[PDB]
DNA sequence: GCCATGACTAGTA
DNA sequence: TACTAGCCATGGC
């Protein structure tokens, strides 16, 4: 398993995966570090994905094409899929997916399943907001969600939405 | 409004309103009585009725109500009234019923404002687990009053369960 | 309006008052700060409370014995003069305390009227706490509420509560 | 338009 | 058991 860490507006991101595929996405001091079991530092790794990170932040992405090794339970599962029905720049609730997957009421067992996205942007757990509106958490800190969430209605640079 | 006090297995209840039409019974040490003035011979109806209940021989109340409160209390209290003598339903499945599903906690505090007790059987609404999770005149209540009408008869012992 | 501060196992406090009475007592990076306007030192202020809290923190002082002057709403000081009621070592969830002021349902509203407590020890804000058993707030810290809390629970200083 | 609430509910370690 | 990046109705402000 090979890993890469490129930098961003946000900070430091550190890519992992299989060959071609990512495992994981994560972010500096973000809650839920997974074991990194085998890890190999590989700086030529994941070449496809890193130029689109850099394209979405620049402003210039909308819609990541990326092969991805999504592991975990199968209610993680159908949630996580369905996060990446949300388009660039819309927003849903955390409720409201509890509904699309089926699982009516389980508008708070999204909260975990979130939180323990390991593929962070690409799948966008950050586009889970509450049913009044507010950021209610992110892995990576509120200010950062926000950040990403100001990047996508204004192409405005995370840069700057970060520390206001 | 004038009121009275009566004896109960639980101790201790309360009866108030206006005529012979019920706006509160509350009892003992549960979760403002300004200008009640007590009347030791009101609600005898009422009393009549509470105390067949605790014999385990009423189970369908006959009393006029003055439900004072909040839309969504009303409303939730109005479920409460439709819940059989015996039977139980959960916070969920009380939210669903009145059409605002989702709100379940809510009723819980809906529920804890229940301005009265027993004839409005708010005490047979539990956890979708089947927990009891809290009452306003304690727990232990509670468990006796649902202990009570599933066996048709006194269940002042479960008070030391 | 005199000021005096001085120091304690949770970090310096400040006691403001006129002459003998006392209007603030507060700590550091408390939420809400009040304008001290026409704050005047006096270090030779208010002895008599203070010896009380050397003696509180000590685990020997139990029921202080202070004049009060408190301001606020109708309200907040139904409120604060429900918190005298509460005795050294127990406590009151948020809603008992609304319900003993003869006010059901305003559990969230007692809320705010204890962050907005002036006299932060000998006025208890500290000892109302959530019915699920956990601790809601504090205007500087939980450290700080947890270590009170602990003090009187063990008559015995716990001014390692903070680090916990 | 803010919140230092609370008789809920749903999945994991 | 007991954890949460939730929820909805509140009552002051």
């Amino acid at each position: 398993v090979h890993y890469r860490t490129i930098d961003s507006p946000i900070g430091p991101l550190t890519l992992a995966g299989h060959g071609s595929v990512l495992t994981n996405l994560r972010m500096l001091e973000q809650t839920y570090e997974p074991s990194r079991t085998h890890w190999t530092p590989d700086p030529g790794a994941f070449s496809g994905a890193v130029d689109q990170l850099n394209a979405y932040f620049a402003g210039e992405l909308t819609e990541f094409d990326v092969e991805l090794d999504l592991r975990g339970t199968d209610f993680q599962q159908r949630v996580w899929k369905a996060l990446l029905t949300i388009p660039y720049g819309e927003t849903r609730s955390y409720g409201e997916i509890a509904d699309q997957i089926g699982a009516p009421g389980a508008a708070r067992a999204v909260g975990l399943a979130n939180g323990h996205n390991p593929i962070a942007i690409i799948v966008p757990c950050h586009r889970v907001i509450g049913a009044s509106g507010k950021l209610t958490g992110y892995g990576g800190g509120i200010n950062r969600k926000r950040a990403l969430l100001e990047l996508e209605k204004s192409r405005a640079p995370a840069d700057l939405t970060l520390f206001d």
